[PDB]
């Protein structure tokens, strides 16, 4: 029944930054006393009276539930409801049964938070490193143990006569709105603090002509949105005139309440922690922005549209930014549910780390059977340039254009070999996809939740069933708006319209998420996609991301550019790009609840689309993959909690320096709000030519796209191509269209296959423990300096994830950069070329280079001392991709120079997803190795943590800076054996000719390669003198 706790809705439209206001008071009630309610378990209550700060005479009374979450890693929750009673939600990241197991777990080791009352009725409570206070009108310190250091407080408004109000706790009066906000102090200004906020999903912010990382003194929203080039016309300020960039007030595609505070940066004395408003409603974030009058330099607060109130603080264990982030994931975390694996996000198939194409605009899979049009293509094509160059190339994103007119889980004749549509496993009439199993490639398709509704009497059984079975968003509204409808009916579905550009549209009915059975319905038709050999999903259009509409136009009819606008308001009459939001959707928070306008819910609908396709889909069908069991969605929107379906890619960027910059930074922001497996379209989504659309991007800036993107975790060029039948976008952009570049465009993708191992082992450190792929400069403790080189400095790789350090160049026709080396250790230059030559000297960290040498053929990669890293290489020489490999494919742990006389690395095995016994069963190893210089003796030992997972050919041990050996012995469970010198005088002859036990010096690169039978792997000790 709808609307169950009878609020009155006051807001639908977008409210942009420049209309959010806490800091402004009137109509806002916030803590203005209390008494204690009691403590069950690890949760304090708390009676709060809650005062109208424009009138404190004006009160009302909320229970105000104040949690531990976790003891070890000093992490706390405060909720509460000012609508109705507290609930907890049955979807989203943060669920009842994780808290209660992570508290079960404390609680068996002694953990004791001592959470009390005061006799005069102040809450306090203690973490392992922490120690809270929250006194009678909710204003809250928090003080670490070792310094007794204030690291956070919340906010306090005085009034003229009645007390000072915490505006820690704020709502509006239901009689003027819904909104919510919590205020804190920000240090930002402080000479010592200088506090830093960081996170926050995919925000791009400019500083005069850059895009960079930090997000301080600014104002966010997260706000779901078709943001095609980041800058959306209808998001603009009001009356802004010209041209709108990317910038921190514009809405993106993934929505991330969350931001990390960094304090102290560099000193023995750093801080940090992590803030999450955990609301699916619009919601904000204020780092200290006069701009508007929309915050003040000195506070900081997050808001929503909508309640409820719901807030956790996370400080982490250890320190550093890093272990906030850890902290973070294992609240959203799956040990409740005994995963072997899979514990802080889903592991994906190691084909996930290959280098894609798609195309947005194909005709046909083969070259035979393509339409004749100016410029159409055929996936054949495009798998010749890549196979017959030598591209490591991992396969395809096939787009809507092999489906039968827009209607989502079918293809048409063209995508298929024999030219007609078959069931699949018939060798003389292969699909796409199985055509692409037969050139050792892997394939994801684009699929959307709109099943096509105007199909002139044709039959599509996907909208028929959604039809019959009651389970598409109905037409109801508590507004009595008129949504629209269509001939098509039926007279009471939501009916929207999807438009890709230049024709390409239908009208679609939509899954309405909430009720029961729509899930499993969801799931079962992508059974059609996999039975025909379909690998994995590229989740599009998520919002959903609807034609912008007005109500009173026709269903098929867009409003002029321009509207609506601050002299010409929406006023309830847009659509904002999505569902128009007074639309009554089953309500996605909460089962068996009611339905809610999808204004009260907006962010959460691509995160329940995505959940729904990953155990649904790919995990109930299972059985209906063809070549790899495991499988992945690669999804264009989502929320916090996203990457337990799959990964993400930043959605329609284009072809500029300016979205390099941005790639990076949403790369880095993305990981730390524990979605680790993204990427942004390489060479950039969108024309750019402002003069003719179809000119390509440049050799040069696609040269530091591919830079830029290679060891980032998802990469794939992928672009709008102009066709005959789709007259937009760009002529061309594939690697092989380069000539000029071709060489260091294939030689860039060659070294990301080589450290294969590097991103698979990176992506079980994030799975197992949390840890982001990608690290932000900052992460890397006691440097003063980090926080300067943070645009475009990263970290990644190795046995603690700081092993190698990325510093792309971002500006197109540009042969230098600024750099800099974290300091107290020491870096190698590494790349592409150093394969196959030697390391030159150390680099020692915490230099800085002004106007560093970067040729269009390099770019700025550097290897630590000590680290041991697994490189493969394909026995045969010849590119392959990654699904192909072997075994029998070399793998090589490469021992760079020792730090400190010591080395370390580790390596994650499993079949690669063929199976799922890996996260299923727990069929997979772990291999650690070590390497210690003591005198003329060097030793380097192989052990594991679990060896599940029977690697099946030899490896091989590569020390750079090491020469001829005076003997080398290997103990091992398989007895032990001293190695002798290979008749091989080349790599290549070690590896097909080389026996197991066979040593060879390498001159030409000045490294010692041993080669070892597999069966030492596990563990082993290995000599050199
Ligand atoms: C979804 O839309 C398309 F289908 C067409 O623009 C894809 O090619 C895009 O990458 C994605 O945003």
């Amino acid at each position: 029944t709808d609307n169950p706790d009878g609020i009155d809705y006051k807001t639908y439209d977008y409210v942009g930054v420049w209309g959010f206001s806490p800091l402004s008071n009137t109509n806002w009630f916030a803590a203005g006393s209390s008494t204690p309610g009691g403590i069950t378990d690890w949760t304090a209550t708390m009676n709060v009276n809650f005062d109208r700060i424009d009138n404190p005479s004006i009160t009302v009374q909320h229970p105000v539930q104040v949690q531990v979450t976790s003891y070890n890693n000093n992490s706390y929750r405060v909720r509460f409801n000012p609508d109705g009673p507290i609930r907890d939600v049955t979807r989203g990241p943060i669920l009842k049964q994780q808290l209660d197991w992570i508290r079960t777990q404390e609680l068996s080791e002694g953990c004791d938070p001592g959470m009390t009352f005061t006799s005069e009725g102040f809450l306090t409570f203690e973490t392992k490193d922490l120690s809270v206070i929250i006194y009678g009108n909710f204003k809250t310190r928090v003080t670490r143990k070792s310094d007794g250091k204030v690291i956070m407080e919340n906010d306090e408004v005085g009034t003229a006569s009645s007390g000072n109000k915490c505006r820690g706790l704020m709502f509006v009066d239901r009689l003027y709105g819904n909104a919510i906000a919590s205020v804190n102090k920000n240090f930002r200004n402080d000479a010592v603090k200088q506090e830093g906020f960081y996170g926050a999903g995919e925000v791009n912010c400019k500083y005069q002509d850059t895009y960079i990382l930090e997000r301080t003194g600014i104002a966010m929203t997260n706000y779901n949105y078709d943001n095609l080039n980041y800058n959306q016309w209808d998001l603009r300020p009001p009356h802004h005139d010209g041209a709108l960039n990317p910038d921190y007030y514009i809405p993106m595609y993934y929505a991330a309440p969350w931001l990390i505070v960094n304090g102290c940066a560099g000193t023995s004395e750093q801080y940090s922690y992590g803030w999450f408003m955990d609301n699916v409603s619009q919601s904000y974030m204020n780092t200290g922005d006069t701009t508007w009058n929309s915050g003040q330099e000195d506070l900081a607060y997050m808001g929503a549209q909508y309640g409820p109130f719901d807030q956790h603080f996370v400080y982490g264990a250890g320190g550093g930014m890093e272990c906030v982030v850890t902290a973070f994931s294992l609240l959203q975390g799956k040990e409740f549910e005994n995963q072997v694996l899979n514990k802080r996000s889903v592991m994906p198939p190691k084909y996930v780390f290959g280098f894609f194409q798609g195309v947005f605009g194909t005709s046909s899979l083969l070259r035979a059977h393509m339409p004749a049009g100016e410029n159409n293509i055929s996936v054949e094509e495009i798998v010749e340039g890549y196979q017959n160059n030598n591209f490591p190339f991992e396969g395809l994103a096939v787009d809507v254009d092999m489906q039968d007119n827009l209607r989502v889980f079918t293809t048409k004749g063209e995508f298929w070999t024999a030219n007609r549509v078959g069931t699949g496993g018939d060798p003389n009439n292969r699909s796409v996809f199985e055509w692409a199993h037969d050139k050792g490639l892997v394939c994801q398709t684009n699929i959307t939740c709109f099943l096509r509704n105007d199909n002139e009497g044709q039959d599509y059984e996907v909208n028929q069933t959604l039809r019959e079975r009651q389970l598409y968003t109905k037409n109801d509204s508590l507004t009595g708006t008129d949504f629209g409808m269509t001939d098509d009916g039926p007279s009471d579905a939501y009916i929207g319209h999807l438009d890709y550009g230049g024709g390409v549209e239908c009208d679609a009915l939509f899954p309405d998420w909430g009720r029961p059975d729509v899930a499993e319905w969801w799931g079962n038709n992508y059974k059609k996609l996999f039975s025909i050999g379909l690998d994995f999903v590229w989740q599009d259009m998520t919002v959903p991301a609807m034609m912008p509409h007005k109500i009173g136009d026709d269903i098929n009819v867009k409003p002029d550019g321009n509207w609506p606008n601050a002299d010409d308001p929406s006023n309830g009459q847009y659509n904002w790009k999505t569902y128009h939001p007074q639309v009554l959707v089953t309500d996605m928070r909460y089962e068996n609840h009611g339905r809610e306008p999808m204004v009260t819910q907006r962010n959460i609908h691509a995160y329940t689309l995505c959940e729904s396709t990953r155990k649904e889909g790919i995990v109930e069908n299972a059985d209906t993959l063809t070549k790899f069991r495991r499988s992945y969605i690669i999804s264009r929107g989502g929320y916090i909690g996203n990457q337990h379906f799959g990964g993400m890619w930043v959605g329609d960027n284009s072809t500029t320096s300016n979205y390099i910059q941005m790639m990076i930074a949403n790369n880095i922001n993305m990981n730390m709000s524990c979605l680790p497996l993204v990427g942004s379209d390489i060479g950039g989504f969108t024309s750019y030519d402002n003069e003719n659309q179809r000119t390509p991007c440049t050799g040069d800036l696609m040269v530091r796209y591919v830079q830029a993107g290679c060891l980032l975790p998802w990469f794939r060029n992928h672009y709008d191509r102009w066709i005959e039948s789709k007259d937009h976008g760009k002529d061309y952009q594939e690697l092989y269209m380069y000539p000029n570049e071709m060489d260091t465009l294939r030689k860039f993708v060659e070294f990301r296959y080589r450290w294969q191992e590097v991103l698979y082992t990176a992506m079980y450190q994030n799975a197992a423990f949390g840890k982001p792929i990608i690290k932000a400069a900052s992460m890397y403790n006691n440097d003063s300096n980090v926080r300067r080189a943070q645009n475009d400095h990263f970290l990644l790789g190795g046995h603690d994830g700081y092993r190698i350090l990325c510093a792309p160049v971002v500006w197109e026709n540009s042969t230098e950069r600024e750099l800099y080396l974290p300091v107290l250790t020491q870096w190698y230059k590494f790349g592409p070329d150093f394969d196959t030559k030697p390391l030159e000297g150390a680099m020692n960290g915490g230099d800085r280079i002004y106007n560093y040498p970067v040729p269009q053929s390099e770019s700025p990669i550097f290897v630590r001392e000590g680290a041991i890293l697994p490189t493969r290489y394909t026995l045969n020489g010849e590119n392959k991709s990654l699904n192909t490999y072997t075994d029998e494919d070399p793998l090589v742990f490469e021992v760079f120079p020792l730090g400190n006389n010591r080395a370390d690395g580790m390596c994650y095995l499993d079949d690669g997803g063929v199976t799922t016994n890996a996260e299923d069963n727990g069929k997979f190893s772990v291999v650690k190795v070590a390497a210690e210089q003591d005198g003329g003796t060097e030793t380097i030992t192989f052990t594991n943590d679990c060896y599940e997972y029977v690697f099946g050919g030899p490896f091989y041990v590569r020390v750079r800076g090491a020469q001829s050996p005076s003997n080398i012995h290997v103990s091992s469970g398989a007895g032990s054996q001293d190695m002798k010198v290979s008749s091989a005088t080349s790599r290549a002859a070690l590896f097909n000719d080389g026996e197991n036990g066979d040593f060879w010096v390498d001159q030409e690169t000045d490294s010692l390669w041993l080669k070892l039978p597999n069966v030492v792997l596990p563990d082993a000790v290995i000599t050199i003198t």
